[PDB]
């Protein structure tokens, strides 16, 4: 296991726009096109990405390089991030792919309300940090993926999946 199988496992592959767990239209691996919801400028938002008129639709290869891209940015995001990347640099290389996840899945600026995880986490108090990231909107709306993502933070190991 690595992070681009644990995230293939979590997000799946679709290649032609569909909406995500929140309504959202999306396509490949968990590639977020955009909040809007008008069908065209999802489509608008494909081609920019792709670089040619895609008509909603892409290839393997072609979902396989946003999610790189996406991957890519997520970490980045984290090291610019001076909330987070003290607690990411305290994390072995296991925990750390939990990190990603759950940044790919929420948006750097949508874990802003997980600051007493992260000092636990950063304490490396295990299960008090499993049983605080559960007592959240992100665990109730998607259980089962939060499920396998804190089980992660919680032993360093992939049991999960
Ligand atoms: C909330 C995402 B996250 C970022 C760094 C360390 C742990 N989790
Ligand atoms: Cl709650």
């Amino acid at each position: 296991m690595n992070i681009f199988e644990m995230l293939r496992i979590d997000e799946g592959l679709r290649l032609k726009i569909y909406k995500d767990t929140e309504g959202y239209y999306t396509i490949g691996i968990g590639h977020l096109l955009t909040k809007s919801p008008d069908l065209n400028a999802a489509k608008s938002e494909l081609d920019k990405a792709i670089g040619r008129n895609c008509n909603g639709v892409i290839t393997k290869d072609e979902a396989e390089k946003l999610f790189n891209q996406d991957v890519d940015a997520a970490v980045r995001g984290i090291l610019r991030n001076a909330k987070l990347k003290p607690v990411y640099d305290s994390l072995d290389a296991v925990r750390r792919c939990a990190a990603i996840n759950q940044v790919f899945q929420m948006g750097e600026t949508g874990v802003a309300g997980f600051t007493n995880s992260l000092r636990m986490l950063q304490q490396k108090r295990w299960d008090e940090a499993a049983v605080n990231l559960a007592k959240s909107r992100w665990y109730n709306q998607t259980p089962d993926r939060a499920k396998r993502v804190i089980t992660t933070f919680r032993t360093g190991t992939w049991d999960a999946y």
